[PDB]
């Protein structure tokens, strides 16, 4: 079944254990019903005794001797190399859960065939070990809510947690059940129930009431139990609720922060208010108000996972110029691999001429204008590459280029380029050809490039070098 | 209109859609109004049903008629590949909003024109469908919220959340409507408002009350519902008051964390008292009791604001010794931008004469002052450098320098400043010309770097080291 | 005996220690039962001398009496180079712990044999003093919780946290004996002692009461003492409560920001629902829904910790293939020791035929399949080997690797591969030998290879190569 | 004074500061006290005005006078380039709180001179301006504890949070006046002031009460503010409590964080029983159960800082073998600064021969013992290095050595070796006549470090020899 893949994690290791297990589940579904059941007996457990005056062979006293029964032989399973082990579980809990789920209604039966109804219905609080068995099985859902990772869909946001409130409700309306048995040992039904789920409200609302002076010993002691289980509720409450209302503000309050040692830092600079809305605009503009270490996230998928990742982001830059688009899968992948992400303003000079370069850039977003001495502006649109010059020359850029509008780039470091270029040749020529016709538009020389430039290969690369120009052109 | 860059986030983006609208807002501000409209809605209901006995043709009535036309229309528009679209959003949630949307006052003037009364206004319930769309409505404020990024100053922290917290308290407010309904259906108007109101009050701040035996089933109910509400507007406002608090506590909370965890390695290591007091000197002198990570918020800002930034930190370092101003705009924000920052107390030994260095230093604030054998002492006041002999010469210290005065400097690395000073040769020139200066005049010899030393620029480097040496010769 | 060892930390100080203490513990034992006994006083005095009328030289009162004498000699002892510090300590704290130790049952003995009753009880307040002691206690227990570093086992979290909440609900007692005194002095023992512990219950739990109009001043204060010890019984609950639930919780809490984090990258990039999903599983399959740093947690290990801990969990994997049970273990523990952890969901192509390589895999979890042109398909399982003829012979991949099970495998860099296999040169050989069989089974030719790899060590080698061949024949 | 110094932070920031203003404090002092006065009058109000019938020309009537022209001479030296500014700060909040600042006693006077009572002392509520300037004093205080940076001292943690609560405990104060004038205007003096304190401090812990039914709407509102502000001192209240109370916790919170994050890496890795009890050892007499980064707090602080704490750290290990003691301070502080801390359980192999190597140990605390074949054992104690021998010979490893007791070594890389030995010639030769000799005792061979090895330096390094092998004989 699928049990034994979700306990192993994987199918290799589950037939692994599943022929182990032949040389030598549904056990566990079992064990889920019967945590089911006893955990809805053990709520209507306080509902039940202290409510009805005798069971009386109630077919619902039937119920609970079956669901006795049923937890009796699920603590006998758990019961049952393999003999040290049983005797070692037996003699940690198992005997004492078993002792203590004694059948209280058969025993009781059996005096009554062979005040004393109270001393004998008091054996009937063995639901407490039902109680312990349900502790055990909060751990087994916690269990099983790893098993159903997040639901496999997390919308909005823990839904989980709901059923946990829930049954912290039902918990507050066990306490409550207790404060309407404390009376009832001390001395319409319907309209009883409601009144007593009424009262366990007001209690977990601290509401307020004249009650007092219990006289019994006994009764103190019921007001202080339902006292402090009535605190525990309120604890669980709060603390749940203040937990996932500080998960929803914590969604915008780690961006908040961030943004707050940023201002800390600028205040301690002392920059003027025009750079610091600058620098504000921008971290709007890059970071969109979200958080997230793209390098880590990055760094911690395998090699597939980022790939794939990668080659979706820029799959627009890839169709679009043709350079790309003729190119091999690996090399095309794995300069993709090694781009970044940068995101320019407009007016910021993204390079000057007469600078030393160091990366290249590719557009993703927005247009960027290449302006120099006497030879005009001209744009370059989205799916267009600039810096190559200097790449391949390894000298001074030759023209500036500056962003005009909010522009979104990848930028390649020059250590990146060398390598991925050495290990693919080919792509060298290709923008070497490139660049000596962006050059000769340009109007500049480039010697060391033309000796560098110097088939059906040479005539794709022509190709590419037309369009690029055509594409640059306007 | 704004609204399409505001959605896009730019220009170029916006253009797109746009063309992409027209080749297949101000429906996003009438909707805003219509989620006002909604809220205000929303709010008066408990308070307008339950305290009017009958809506009687009111003129509240009819602009309460016109209210759920419109949530109406705003439904019959949210309904509006567009086909299977539209179908699966009224499949999903607007045909439930739609139905309970239905004209409650419509239909029970229908039916009195065609106990029951009470059973009537029940179907006035259905503002939990406006309270629903209100639910859709501060998941849109949110948006909003994000759309006007921090209001573009966060001059008082987070003045949303004054909006928020007044939100809540009309949620509470809702309560106190609810609480006051429900002896109304149990069993001056401006007294009888303020009553509610502080009655509202007393129950958030559970102040304490001999309301109990509400007899009816259905009041008993409603006093539950009544209790749980207000619990959640105390566990809101709460969370949100300790929010607000723990921010402005954070502040310095984060600060004295990390000088906690300083202390703890202090007393780890067990230093003396002096080296302790030492030390938190030095941590209150240079962080100035703020937290930020220069490299990381450097790191994660983009070249032209690194660069700007840095530019601005140090105007006075580039304005005040004349070989930066000389020189081009380039190099010095190249050099600029390798700088790092360094603060060092009076007596600390800055560089020893006889150890090697490996980095120099400018000097933005304080002066130190050089001392070496048989020379005297001389001292560097604000902007001017020390370390270039040994940078240059790649050679032992030959004099020491010692902070005096609480100074702050910025050090440029042997690797930094050997690959700007290759990639810019003529500093190299510049820098050999000031270091055989001040050395000559200091005593020692440096040989290699007079070898090394060894037209228009002669004259501007000439002119700034004797510029130079006037400033040094204090 | 073991208090200096557990002081010193090592044995090696603990020697010292003692040689010092020789040329110049147990007092530690004593003073720990001295302060178990002073708690167990300061508990019983609100609750003794409050309750009783009078001591009227009961045999209590004379275990009081001996108690404060204990008391008094272990101030003493504190009292008691060695002079100079024992004026500074006296003066300091013990000075005046002295003084308000001051027998107070006997002063009131000695004024009785030589209203004015309860002036004279007033002295016994003096516990406060024992309070202090206690002050001092508490944080000799934290001390104390360091030596019992975590009592040896965190099996249920802290458990020392029972004890604290223990302490706390006596100290809340001790706010409900000060509650009971507050009308014995303004105005069936067990009976009465079991109300007041239901009234300090109470009290803690704010339920309410009608207790009012203290008339007297110092009845008023006493009230008003009451509620803020009251206030601080409620603070401490609530705080030590909400910090254990708040554990468990973020102990999946972390695990779930973490990937909270991750989806809001991909809501940023807008990756489609296929591959959200695939990135789920990939990591719901790797971290298992655990929180850890891997390079972090073996960085900060020493060197032998780090080499067993990586020699455990590749066991099987040393043991499988022969390569490694044959080599010494100095090689195997380093290129163990230089192993990556990584995990491959079925379908993705770990290696692609063409690409330039940069690691090579051992497989340690699932089974991988090789596949290319005109070879068909071959699978390799647990404990093999696959891309060391990229690694060697410095070239392009031969044949493609596809994950066909969910897979884990530890991947060996190109650098960390080539500096242990040239500080092993024999391993050289060996892989040479294996691959170049392996790829002569292929179909393919490596000239490089066959050139590097043309006695015992042979012999060994060769049967290595055809174990290998023949585990990989499947 | 001293406070241009504290503003600038430095004494050269403060002269020209000064110079600045002499060619265009004291004041600050006569603020501080300006604004203690006006925080002990803001209190004194809500009990002076309510509590007493008339004003009657008293002297706590003319001291409340005197305060009033004092605030309105602090309010009319704050309005006083400087024309523009002062406007703006007169325009900004100065003219309103100058207004609200009125002297409602004399204008009472002269209208008197010149129910209604009520009316006219309801302007006496512009306390809420002397509030205003108290809230701008909380921030001058919190400028003032950044000045008093932790008071030089955080003995008990947070000592200014004693002032905050206690000055929270004030606005409760004030609450509860507020509270006794609600009654006051809807309808001894001792037991009156002592009586609604009473009454503040039970409301702050929600005793309860019966009153209710405020007739008057102006009563109503009265108890709304009162239960709103009673409210607020419970939220602050609990939040600066909760903020003290895991300050505390979190200081061993975060180790305990930081080790169940180990041990759930080593749970997930499932190592066994031993191995996770061995993990665990390591940590506690590691990290002795402290939290801090040695590498980023060492990072953080500036190089004399680092040199100190580091040559403070092996002040033992330089002072004990002579090598270090008769080198210069420059080599000595270099390699100190070079070296990293380790610590080695007894059993642990250091250092296994055949091994390739990459560091030097130098025992700190502890004895490591050397081992090898037919040279029996000997044992290296406090204050001794081992690893020369290859890291001179770049060979394999010659003899093991194993911890037999819980040592401290600090480890010396390669790298760093290499570096510093390059840099300072002398100390190689020396290292390897050390090594000449420890290798002779061994009996091995090392004829590269003895043709390498091959005056008073050189009779300094044979003293230095002969002490190495004389305390390594041990
Ligand atoms: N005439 C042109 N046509 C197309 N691209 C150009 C032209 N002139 C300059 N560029 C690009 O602009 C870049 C600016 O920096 P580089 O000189 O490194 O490389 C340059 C080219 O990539
Ligand atoms: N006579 C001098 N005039 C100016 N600067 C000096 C003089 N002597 C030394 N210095 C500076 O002090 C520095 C000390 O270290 P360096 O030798 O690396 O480089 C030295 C110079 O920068
Ligand atoms: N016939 C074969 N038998 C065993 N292993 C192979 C065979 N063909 C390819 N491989 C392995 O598959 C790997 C794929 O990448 P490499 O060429 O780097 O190295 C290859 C070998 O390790
Ligand atoms: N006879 C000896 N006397 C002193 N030290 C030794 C002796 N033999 C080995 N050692 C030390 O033990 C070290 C073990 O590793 P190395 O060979 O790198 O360098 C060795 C020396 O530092």
């Amino acid at each position: 079944n699928k049990f034994s893949l979700r306990m192993f994690g994987s199918q290799k290791a589950v037939e692994k254990e599943q022929e182990r297990v032949k040389t030598a589940d549904f056990r566990f579904y079992w064990d889920l019903i019967m945590l089911i059941m006893m955990v809805g007996n053990l709520v209507i457990i306080p509902v039940g005794i202290t409510f009805f005056t005798e069971q009386t062979t109630t077919p619902w006293i039937i119920f609970n001797v079956a669901s006795d029964t049923v937890c009796l032989l699920d603590l006998i399973m758990n019961f049952r190399d393999p003999k040290v082990i049983k005797m070692n579980y037996l003699k940690s809990w198992f005997v004492v859960d078993f002792i203590s789920s004694i059948p209280v209604d058969y025993i009781f039966l059996i005096v009554e065939k062979g005040r004393a109804l109270r001393i004998v219905r008091f054996t009937k609080i063995l639901c407490l070990l039902r109680l312990l068995r349900l502790s055990r099985l909060i751990r087994y859902i916690h269990q099983w809510e790893e098993i159903f990772h997040m639901t496999y869909d997390l919308a909005s946001a823990v839904v989980r947690i709901f059923n946990l409130i829930g049954m912290m409700l039902l918990l507050c309306h066990w306490d409550g059940c207790l404060q309407f048995l404390v009376p009832l040992l001390q001395d319409s039904w319907g309209k009883q129930y409601s009144y007593a789920l009424f009262k366990a409200m007001s209690h977990m609302l601290c509401i307020g009431y004249g009650a007092q002076a219990p006289v019994s010993m006994s009764d103190l002691w019921i007001t202080m139990l339902s006292m402090i289980v009535g605190a525990t509720c309120y604890a669980m409450f709060v603390g749940h609720a203040t937990a996932l209302i500080q998960s929803l503000d914590s969604s915008r309050r780690q961006y908040q922060e961030k943004y707050k040692q940023v201002e800390q830092y600028m205040s301690f600079h002392k920059l003027p208010a025009d750079m610091r809305q600058k620098i504000h605009d921008y971290y709007e503009h890059r970071y969109q108000g979200k958080i997230f270490d793209e390098e880590n996230i990055l760094n911690e998928l395998n090699d597939p996972l980022r790939e794939e990742i990668v080659n979706f982001n820029c799959r627009k830059l890839v169709a679009t110029m043709p350079l790309f688009a003729n190119a091999d899968p690996n090399f095309v992948t794995a300069m993709l691999s090694k781009l970044r992400f940068e995101v320019f303003q407009p007016g910021d000079y993204i390079i000057r001429e007469g600078a030393v370069g160091k990366k290249m850039y590719f557009i993703q977003h927005g247009v960027a204008g290449v302006i120099t001495k006497s030879s005009k502006e001209m744009k370059l649109t989205d799916g267009s590459y600039f810096g190559e010059i200097c790449l391949l020359t390894k000298g001074r850029r030759t023209a500036s280029v500056r962003a005009d509008t909010y522009c979104r780039l990848y930028s390649l470091s020059v250590d990146n380029f060398n390598e991925v270029l050495e290990e693919y040749p080919m792509m060298r020529r290709a923008f070497e050809t490139v660049a000596i016709d962006r050059l000769d538009r340009i109007g500049k020389k480039n010697s060391i490039l033309l000796q560098k430039f110097q088939n059906q290969e040479n005539e794709i690369l022509k190709q590419i070098v037309k369009h690029d120009r055509e594409m640059v052109q306007a």
